[PDB]
């Protein structure tokens, strides 16, 4: 699944940001718009025992360059809300359920 950081408009947005997929589906988080960005699972909202540093990149880390890409494949089912780190508060956050 193909994941936008920033939409084709300028918005601070993953496009899509709320979408299911089913464990070891390809997620590629492909800057798109408004880039630096980055990739940040919430260590607080994601499946039991799941290793956020398994999946995520650091708060500190930016995708720099148009077309530059974080891929990660999930596995354990449930819930993972995530978020780019400097514009969380404009509203760059998703919620990717494993099913
Ligand atoms: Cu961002």
């Amino acid at each position: 699944i193909d994941v936008l950081l920033g939409a084709d408009d300028g918005s601070l947005a993953f496009v899509p940001s709320e979408f299911s997929i089913s464990p070891g589906e390809k997620i590629v988080f492909k800057n798109n718009a408004g880039f630096p960005h980055n990739i940040v699972f919430d260590e607080d909202s994601i499946p039991s025992g799941v290793d956020a540093s398994k999946i995520s990149m650091s708060e500190e880390d930016l995708l720099n360059a148009k077309g530059e890409t974080f891929e990660v494949a999930l596995s354990n089912k449930g819930e993972y809300s995530f978020y780019c780190s400097p514009h969380q508060g404009a509203g760059m956050v998703g919620k990717v359920t494993v099913n």
